[PDB]
């Protein structure tokens, strides 16, 4: 890449940095100017972030004689205004005031204190956490390079020596008083955690005195939430090079020891705990696993370390301990599987396996599977919620404390190693304990039919959800449970699958659900829960509870119930029902068409019924995500079927049949989840077969759809949306809700624009209509009259939904600029300003074109579709540009760095300025 040959030490590390990541995504052209920043950086990389400490000599001289300072080679001008911002950083940083002196000569030099504007010395704490962390994610990205097998063998193999080398500080294979990095790194991670405790508790004393005296944030609080989140940041990088060298196999038992110490003092669940969860992992992978050392003389002697001699208060984290323990002799207990690989001669397998499965259920009591499972939801947390799984995974009860409410995300790479660990892990118990498991479902079964009031164990359930994150979004790995009948998990699998109680059932859906996540899985997926050549005489199959069948006659059964309350349990299950037949519909075609054509199954006319009686929003929302389902690929026959299933009920659902539609439309809009879950489903019926962006001469739906009792097309869905959109989202308080469900009206309203074939009715006025043989001129002239386009244009005209659709783009630029692009926030108002942009360029073929042919057509008809639009506006600029704020906003936005956003709001800025 592009550098300067004098960088200073952060941006020396910056430009390492940027070359490293080129290397990652595999390009090479640099890779000589890397090892040229690389060795530059050698001294700095064995010292660790080591943080010199604060001196007197050097404070008695800065203030003394403040006047020329002289750093290595070179000389400085010290003004009396300097050398007070250097015993402001060595203060706050508890750093060497020579230290202290160079960061800010790094700052002035560079002039980041016009770049960022802050005072000096907080720029100085800025510049010294950058050089922290990047060094730190350096280190890290040269193990990953390291670990790369999609890439040249030689590369791979030499940044491991470099790895190796300058980060654990061991010299090459041709060539030879030093503390061994493993305890330099713990000693590395101590300080950031004591550094940010200390930083956290002046912090707030400070606001406390700021917040009663002058209510507003502290006038550094921005360098204080950036040096917290770096801190977080440097302690996971560092958990994530820890995590190497245990795998590297650098650590010795002592380091193992001094480890599960520190986890014996650790007395609080935050992020800095998970960080370490996969070290954790890998220390018991290779100082008790089958894969890992072998001197089971020490890998036994290690086993009294952790689970025996358990002293009452030897656990600050009782829990946590409990969670090592259960982990710990999951994975030890698999030395005595076999015996071609190993030697159990002289071992009590009787007597242990009873006192290990007595100690690890003991675990599971003391909360192991709890901590476990929490781990793994915190650090797979998402930011935003995704409506169609609202609820999942969420049933558990929960005695772990909450992660502080904090703006630390886990890094991907955090995420995916701790996600590897639990699939070890689940691997282990499954394969290892299966006695275990077997007793904890006799337990619960035993529990819930003796003590039906009382509270029931989740263990087993727990396990099913640890697995279910354990394999989310990873299908190669979910294979496992897809490919060899004969194997221990796919033997779990019809395990689970017997007759089980009913948390139990919800808990295996849920967890079928994450181990679909392609075509290959879901349709194994969806040939499991068939019987499968297995009308009669079952091997597998006949102990098999769980299948298509049970599915379809608890759904049957609940449908008669309801029209003639829903126990929690029951409506968790349905719920979980309904998602794992979307999941199977949307990822494989081969489930999708039979859960559609089957009349024992009868799924959609079946769950059309629930919908219809009184049911909880949240499982009628489940219903139309699975009608959607069925619909995200479709045909022509197929989406007029689902057209004329929709139809039925929403006018014949067992008065007047439009009033009936009234009274649905009515309902299915009342709330988000369930209002949000219709839309998006109608959105989908809108999407031709043929696919979104497609142009073809006819309506996307059945063109006699409603001839029996209302105006042909679909008016009644396109007016349902905007209603919602301009009246209904008022009942909604939650602000990220009300952006998802905007946005999703404004998706549909997007579908139903592009979706019209304007160059196709250009073409037919001038010459088509008017001046030949005209067949088809009354073909196009129905379309314009059945497309959604007239209405949904229509509306666009209307004083409310315009609006609404400022209403949905002015929003606070503050924390507009601090969302992420993907975040319903952004997206929602881009859409907003695409909706403006494409009514713009269609405007006019509606206004002198399809309007007059549709005012024209109704004249003999008769109706006279309730007016929507405002005659106040000639044309659509009329009406958005009546609204300051508009055009005021999308200058704002385009300073706010959401490329796609401010690309957007160029585009309708040039359209509507002078």
């Amino acid at each position: 890449g592009p550098h300067m040959t004098d960088l200073r030490k952060l941006e020396a590390l910056q430009a390492l940095h940027a070359e490293l990541v080129a290397v990652r995504q595999h390009r090479f052209e640099g890779l000589q100017v890397l090892e040229t920043l690389l060795e530059e950086q050698t001294d700095a990389f064995k010292a660790l972030i080591a943080k010199p400490a604060r001196d007197t000599k050097d404070r008695e001289a800065l203030g003394k004689e403040p006047k020329k300072l002289k750093i290595g080679e070179e000389e400085y001008s010290l003004n009396e205004d300097f050398v007070n911002d250097c015993l402001k950083l060595a203060d706050e940083l508890d750093l060497n005031e020579k230290e202290s002196a160079r960061i800010l000569i790094d700052c002035d030099a560079e002039g980041d204190v016009e770049t960022q504007s802050r005072p000096l010395w907080e720029c100085g704490v800025i510049r010294f956490h950058q050089e922290r962390k990047y060094l730190l994610d350096c280190m890290r990205l040269i193990l990953e390079i390291a670990a790369d097998e999609d890439i040249d063998a030689g590369l791979q193999e030499s940044f491991g020596v470099a790895a190796e080398d300058k980060i654990f500080g061991i010299p090459p294979p041709w060539e030879r008083q030093v503390k061994k990095f493993i305890p330099r790194c713990m000693e590395a991670m101590k300080g950031v955690r004591s550094m940010l405790q200390c930083m956290a508790d002046k912090a707030n004393a400070r606001n406390m005195l700021q917040q009663a005296s002058l209510v507003r944030p502290l006038d550094n609080q921005e360098t204080l939430d950036f040096s917290r989140l770096s801190l977080v940041e440097q302690h996971e990088c560092l958990a994530s090079i820890l995590h190497a060298a245990v795998q590297r196999h650098h650590a010795t038992i002592a380091d193992f020891q001094d480890f599960i110490k520190i986890l014996r003092k650790w007395d609080k669940y935050d992020h800095f705990l998970i960080h370490l969860i996969p070290v954790l992992a890998a220390y018991i992978t290779e100082f008790g696993s089958p894969e890992g050392m072998g001197d089971l003389q020490q890998a036994r002697r290690l086993n009294d370390f952790i689970c025996k001699g358990g002293d009452e208060d030897s656990w600050a984290l009782p829990v946590l301990g409990a969670a090592v323990r259960a982990w710990w002799i999951a994975e030890h207990n698999g030395f005595y599987l076999d015996d071609t690989v190993q030697d159990l001669r002289g071992i009590n397998l009787d007597e242990e396996d009873e006192q290990r499965t007595k100690q690890f259920l003991d675990a599971l009591k003391e909360g192991a599977f709890d901590f476990i499972l929490s781990v793994a939801a915190d650090c797979k947390a998402q930011e935003w919620q995704d409506p169609s799984q609202l609820g999942a995974r969420q049933w558990l009860q929960r005695k772990i404390p909450s992660l502080p409410s904090e703006p630390f995300p886990f890094s991907h790479f955090l995420q995916h190693s701790l996600m590897v660990h639990l699939e070890g892990f689940v691997d282990a118990t499954i394969s290892n304990l299966p006695d275990v498991l077997r007793k904890l479902r006799t337990e619960e079964d035993e529990q819930r039919q003796l003590r039906p009031n009382h509270e029931q164990d989740m263990d087993l359930e727990r396990f099913l959800i640890i697995i279910s994150y354990a394999y989310e979004g990873r299908p190669d790995a979910a294979m496992s449970f897809w490919e060899d009948p004969d194997s221990n998990l796919a033997g779990f699998l019809q395990w689970a699958s017997r007759r089980a109680s009913t948390p139990l059932v919800s808990a295996f859906c849920e967890m079928l659900r994450c181990l679909a996540d392609n075509e290959e899985c879901a349709t194994a997926a969806h040939n499991f829960l068939l019987d499968e050549g297995h009308q009669a005489s079952g091997k597998m199959k006949r102990s098999q509870s769980l299948t298509w069948s049970q599915i379809f006659k608890e759904l049957e059964y609940f449908t008669t119930k309801v029209c003639s309350e829903i126990e929690p349990e029951s409506a968790l299950m349905l719920e979980c029902y309904l998602r794992l037949i979307a999941k199977l519909a949307t990822e494989s075609e081969i489930a999708r068409k039979r859960l559609i054509m089957d009349e024992d199954f009868n799924l959609v006319d079946t769950i059309l019924k629930l919908s219809v009686g009184v049911i909880p929003h949240r499982l009628r929302a489940c219903i139309f995500y699975v009608l959607k389902a069925l619909m995200i690929r479709k045909t022509h026959e197929e989406l007029d079927a689902m057209w004329r299933w929709v139809e039925a009920w929403m006018t014949n659902p067992f008065p007047g049949p439009q009033e009936c539609m009234e009274m649905m439309f009515r309902e299915f809009g009342t709330g988000f989840e369930q209002s949000n879950a219709f839309i998006q489903l109608l959105t989908t019926l809108l999407v031709p077969p043929e696919g979104l962006n497609s142009l073809n001469d006819s309506v996307p739906f059945p063109e006699w759809l409603g001839s029996s009792i209302r105006t042909l097309g679909i008016e009644p869905y396109v007016d349902f949306v905007f209603d919602v959109f301009a009246n209904r989202t008022k009942d909604i308080s939650d602000p990220s809700q009300l952006r998802i469900l905007r946005l999703s009206c404004l998706d549909f309203v997007m579908v139903c624009l592009v979706t019209f074939n304007e160059d196709l009715i250009v073409l037919g006025h001038e010459s088509n209509i008017s001046i030949d043989d005209a067949m088809a001129a009354t073909n196009l002239a129905t379309y314009v009259r059945l497309h959604p386009f007239s209405r949904v244009m229509e509306w666009l005209f209307n004083e409310k939904v315009i609006t609404s659709l400022i209403n949905t783009i002015h929003q606070d630029p503050i924390s507009l600029g601090s969302a992420s692009p993907d975040s319903p926030l952004v997206v929602s108002i881009l859409r907003a300003i695409q909706v403006m942009i494409k009514a713009l360029e269609l405007q006019e073929t509606y206004l002198h074109l399809v309007r007059p042919e549709v005012l024209r057509y109704q004249g003999e008809a008769g109706v006279r579709r309730k007016p929507v639009a405002n005659a106040a506006y000639s044309a659509f600029e009329d009406g958005i540009l009546s609204h300051l704020s508009l055009v005021v906003d999308l200058g704002k936005y385009c300073n706010l760095g959401h490329a796609e956003l401010t690309l957007a709001c160029l585009k309708l800025l040039e359209k509507i300025s002078t």
